[PDB]
């Protein structure tokens, strides 16, 4: 029993994390084999910051210019090369720390954990969400570039996210391992801002059927509503649309419980329009939405990962 | 910017959870030197738990009925005995991933990381507190006994919890590694229950000082109050007592707001009479009481371990 916001095991990446220092820039970059990954703004002064041409900046760097270190070892740099906004450095020596890894770019309402690291050495780790608007609500400071995202199913890490920026809103902007940025931000100091985010739909559900597994049932109610119904009454709450994808994945949950996903939908129609009434849900006084259907039943029954 | 339930980087951790069966049960033991930790309550048939008596359920163990495997490694069991609530099985190797550590005691309202595992596998890492009536309120299924709880300093891991029961209620109970309970709790089949619990005072200001830095300031006023006088309303609402020593213990977080405690105190006194009128704190719409000073601290300056 219990629910929390549960991370992955951060060992496997914390093995990885190497400070890189360009100039008088320093960040966290990723060591996998022999490459070492990074943001490639990493090559830039803030005075960059405002048109930089990466083609034209990297070429006046030579291998030497970067300091890569691992603990209190250095590595020497040996090449480099730029694949869209990640900057990758091949160092002569392998990480024999490497996982088995995989990079993997995600959709938004996807979850994963964060590694926050401050010169190559980790702070923490946390759960976060690919926010429908390409955004993640992290808790990233000064020095944090580089950090990346994850998740671990089944003894296999997934990369899918480094951290490149804060917004003006504090919420933060990055790419997937092969440096394309989620959303349509840039690694340029422009007026970006991020759009208005929504509730991710699915996982406000998926989170309603484990409060049900947990034994909360006050929340139910004796109505049924159509797909389209349930999407015109949650998009007046800036909900997401939820898709008949949505609805075949949250199916094993459903099953478990015993309750359609559209008599659930019934069940959050209701919450949106009456609240808690001085009640909680597995502890929040809010509708949560970063735990996926996946999340649910990693948690609400025992998975492990060596 | 942001803020987020943070837990430690749990690598160190890891490398140090064991998979311990005797007889039919299974659970997680920690693997340090050439010692393995788990509960004594793994030599016990649900029989047993009925009335064990431990010393004498453990002599009628040997050496070799108590199967140890480190991932695919079988450890060698050449001896055992018990502290407290602990069973200590020596084994033939050393752990060579043994971190430097320490068995502390921690108080409650004092915070940590659990890296839950399932058959001495780690599945996922969150943050808790030891809660004022000595429970935690864990997430945890069938196989998460041996379980451990850990804060870090530096490069010390700190071993505060070992997980050995859930509660009626879902929330759970353990030890410090030295086998002593937190709570007036004890390892047999009998009708225990957490007791009423209280909001950890000290903590819910440390939050509220997370959310000035982070730009929420709505709560604030002209007021200011005095110990004495907020202890009333504490009381009143089932908040522990605050303490001069609390006061001293936020004195980082007045000076890097520049709001005094007492001053911080007179906004949670009307949070508390008032409400927060449908609006939200950090993301909140209740007070969050699981972020110790420290925690505010460390997530607010980027400290790192390695
Ligand atoms: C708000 N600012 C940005 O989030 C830009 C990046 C800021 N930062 C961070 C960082 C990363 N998370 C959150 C932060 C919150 C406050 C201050 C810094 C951070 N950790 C850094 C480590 C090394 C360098 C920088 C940095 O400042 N680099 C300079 C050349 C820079 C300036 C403007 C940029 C605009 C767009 C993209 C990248 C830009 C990059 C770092
Ligand atoms: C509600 N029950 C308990 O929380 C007792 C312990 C239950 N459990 C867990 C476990 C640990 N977190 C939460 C759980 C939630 C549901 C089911 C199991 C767990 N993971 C286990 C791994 C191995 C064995 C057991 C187990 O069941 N052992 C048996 C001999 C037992 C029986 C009664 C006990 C009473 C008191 C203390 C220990 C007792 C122990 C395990």
């Amino acid at each position: 029993s219990g629910f929390r916001k549960m991370a992955f095991p951060s060992g496997k990446v914390e093995g990885c994390m190497v400070q890189v220092t360009c100039g008088t820039t320093t960040l966290n970059g990723l060591w996998l084999d022999d490459v070492v990954y990074c943001p490639r703004h990493v090559i830039c002064t803030s005075e960059d910051m405002l048109n930089p041409n990466y083609e034209d900046l990297l070429i006046r760097k030579s291998n030497h210019n970067f300091l890569v270190q691992a603990g209190n070892v250095q590595l020497r740099v040996i090449g480099h090369s730029m694949q869209n906004c990640v900057l990758k450095l091949k160092v002569d020596t392998a990480n024999p720390k490497t996982p088995k890894y995989k990079f993997v770019r995600i959709q938004p309402g996807q979850t994963f954990s964060v590694l926050a690291c401050y010169n190559g050495s980790p702070s923490g780790v946390y759960q976060c969400a690919m926010r429908p608007n390409f955004t993640i609500k992290g808790s990233f400071l000064n020095g944090s570039c580089g950090s990346v995202g994850f998740n671990i199913d089944y003894d296999c890490v997934s990369f899918c996210y480094m951290h490149h920026m804060e917004l003006p809103t504090g919420v933060h902007a990055g790419t997937d391992l092969e440096g394309n940025f989620y959303g349509p931000f840039v690694d340029r100091q422009t007026a970006q801002a991020a759009g208005t985010d929504t509730t991710i739909t699915v996982n406000v559900l998926a989170w309603l059927y484990a409060a049900v597994i947990n034994g909360d049932r006050w929340f139910l109610n004796r109505f049924t509503t159509t797909l389209n119904d349930f999407n015109l009454v949650a998009m007046k709450y800036n909900y997401e649309p939820l898709t008949q994808d949505h609805v075949d994945i949250l199916g094993p949950l459903s099953a478990q419980t015993g309750i359609a996903v559209l008599d659930m939908c019934a069940s959050l129609k209701e919450l949106l329009q009456n609240g808690m009434n001085g009640r909680t849900i597995l502890g929040s006084a809010l509708l949560e939405d970063e735990f996926t259907p996946f999340d649910v039943v990693r948690q609400c029954s025992g998975v492990t990962f060596q």
